[PDB]
This record gives C-alpha cells, sequence and structure tokens, in this order.
C-alpha cells in the first residue's frame, strides 16, 4: 500500500473544513449563548460549549442519535446560521444539542453530530460504479480523520471548538456506551 | 478510484441531488403558486447547475452577472442528517434578463465542490497545484455525469452547465450560456 497523495479523504476532508467548520466556528458562541438564554444556561461550562463530532470509523451513520444510544436525547436546536452561499441565498446551517442520559436523568448536555463525509465513504463502499472496497473504505476513514486533524490544528483558539470523538464500532465491545463517551469527553 | 474529484462526486450525489431532486417538483409547484407561474418548461422540473471549470466561484450570481436577478427561494426542504435535526435544503429561483427584461427563470446555482478544489490549490498545505485543480475540476463534473447517468430520476431534474471562462473568453456572458441550455430544452417540448 502506497498512500496517495490527493486521495477521496483528502478531498473531503479539506471540503469538510473549508464549506462547513469553517463556516460555522466564529458565530458559534454567538448562538450557544442565544440557546443559554433560552435554557437557562444549559451549556454552562466549557465543557459542554464544544462542537462534538462524532467519527464511526465502520461509518454507520444514523440520522437518529438515538439509534446509536438511547440515552442520547434530543433536546432543541441552536439558533441557525443562515449565509449566502455559491448563489444559494440564505443557506442555512445547523447544529442540535442532546442532553445525556444516565439513571434516566440528564448528567449533561452538549452539541453532538456525525461527520457527514463519513456517509458518503460508507456509499461509495455500496455502489459498484464507485469501485470502493470495505477495506479502501476503513483505511479513508482513518485518513479523513487524520487530515481533518493537521487542519484543524492551525485554527486560532478562539475558534478552536471542534472535538473529534473517534472510535470503531467493530472494535469497541457490546459494552461500549456512547452517551458515556461523550460524557467522557466532556469531563476532560 | 480514489482521486480527490471521485469524492467530491459522490458526496455531492450522495448528500445532495439524491436527496432533493425527487422533492424539487413538488417544491416547484407550491412556488409556482405563490409567484404567478415564474417557472416553466423545464425550468418548472430541473436544477440548473454552475460548472465553472477554473473554479471562480461566487457567492452572490449578480456580480458574477448583473443580468442574473434574485427572485426568491423555493419552499425550503426540511430533513434530519446525521444527527443534526431538520437541516435545511434550500434553493434559489433567478430571473434572466436579455436587453433588460426578464427573458427566463430558472433555479440556479454553483457546485459547491468547487469550492474546495479552489480552496486547496490556494492553501500549500493541500499540495494541490492549478493545473490538477483543473484536471480534478474536469473529473468531478465527468464522475458526476456518469453517476447521474445511470439514475433517471436524478438525471432528469437537473442540468449541468459547464464552462471555463478564460476559454471562452470574450464577449461570454454567464447569463446567455444558462440562456442558451434553456432555449435548447424548450425546442424539445411540446
Ligand atoms: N453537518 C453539515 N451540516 C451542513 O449544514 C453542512 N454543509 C456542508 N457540510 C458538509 O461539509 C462539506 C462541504 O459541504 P459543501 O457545501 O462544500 O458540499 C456539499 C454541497 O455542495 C451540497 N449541499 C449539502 N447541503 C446543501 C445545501 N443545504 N444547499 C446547497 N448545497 C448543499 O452537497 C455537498 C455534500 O454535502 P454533505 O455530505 O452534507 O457534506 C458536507 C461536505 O462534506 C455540512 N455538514
Amino acid at each position: 500500500y502506497f498512500q496517495g497523495s490527493h486521495m477521496v479523504a483528502h478531498g473531503l476532508a479539506w471540503s469538510y473544513y473549508i464549506g462547513y467548520l469553517k463556516l460555522i466556528l466564529p458565530g458559534l458562541q454567538a448562538r450557544i449563548r442565544m440557546f443559554n438564554q433560552l435554557h437557562n444556561n444549559m451549556l454552562s461550562g466549557a465543557g459542554s460549549r464544544r462542537l462534538y463530532i462524532l467519527f464511526p470509523l465502520d461509518c454507520g451513520v444514523p440520522d437518529d442519535l438515538s439509534v446509536a444510544d438511547p440515552n442520547i436525547r434530543f433536546r432543541d436546536m441552536l439558533p441557525q446560521q443562515n449565509t449566502d452561499r455559491a448563489g444559494v441565498k440564505n443557506r442555512a446551517y445547523s447544529n442540535s444539542v442532546y442532553e445525556l442520559l444516565e439513571n434516566g436523568q440528564p448528567a449533561g448536555a452538549c452539541i453532538l453530530e456525525y461527520a457527514t463525509p463519513l456517509q458518503t465513504l460508507f456509499a461509495m463502499s455500496q455502489d459498484g460504479k464507485a469501485g470502493f472496497s470495505r477495506e479502501d473504505r476503513l483505511e479513508q476513514a482513518k485518513l479523513f480523520c487524520r487530515t481533518l486533524e493537521e487542519i484543524l490544528a492551525d485554527v486560532p483558539e478562539s475558534r478552536n471548538h471542534c472535538r473529534l470523538i473517534v472510535y470503531q464500532e467493530s472494535e469497541e465491545g457490546n459494552s461500549f456506551s456512547l452517551s458515556q463517551e461523550v460524557l467522557r469527553h466532556i469531563r476532560q
């Protein structure tokens, strides 16, 4: 295996930064402050004010987080950002806030989502026209993560809000609890 | 199958066109009720997507060509996506002017992934040459065409407008380029 120079993953990483994260990081905290005004400071500490992105390396990305763990419960959306983009007026960028339950009660809350490009990788893997194996998919998923981390390293601290939660579903165990993992990241 | 452009083409199809194209006609019908049948013919069926091969992608179409005039948005599509509840997908409708008056109307936008290719070309960290940016941009278009070819439902609901300004390269008008496509299809209809 020789890793190519500009692979699918490289492009996805750059896409994900240039076309989302870079766009939303400047206003994220303002949106959070607004949310807190409505929700009695639900997102109180710094740890609850990060943008946590789930990165399942097997690329299983359900649209509903509660599917992954029923202890991840949707609470409300942040106020949305609207931006004119590439001829689409008022394109909307949105994020969702979840409560993390322990014993049926909220133990934390945070902004949580999956990394969307992992959906692309999964779909490519399922289409013969794509020419893309399961082995290719895993490697690309790992490369996407590494490349993204490299790009994010260069963000100034005032915009250093992304936090990646990287795991491989097949390697975890029946005792893996995604909500606990997220709470662990919040707590660190 | 491991070039950047492949990923971009699949991203664009899987995460956008596949999602929105099936619902488009209904959104159009509603727009037309609201706006007195502004969209007609294939303008009432297709999303028109601009693919500038040089990867210059202005956010404002009127800046690109003042004869492209924004008129209103389609009603939005909201879909839960990857843990984002009610992610919103929105498209913009424009009138195209000729000699100062409306000559056509359509749903129009740029293919956003070209913006990624442009950005990669400008950041040394990407190690991505201008020459490769061009090749990849061409490849992105071809790949998307290939993907669409096998899915009539999607293919029939979009129009790819591919051009390289600077090979155009003189009297080029973007509005005229769009109108040319609209008119070609109009001649087929009826
Ligand atoms: N989580 C998230 N929420 C967003 O609002 C979002 N916006 C973009 N992205 C992900 O960022 C990267 C860059 O997005 P870009 O717009 O260049 O390409 C996008 C873009 O050309 C288009 N598209 C997606 N949603 C919209 C939309 N609402 N309007 C226009 N084009 C859209 O289809 C491509 C694939 O979209 P996703 O597969 O969702 O992944 C994107 C992509 O990996 C987002 N991811």
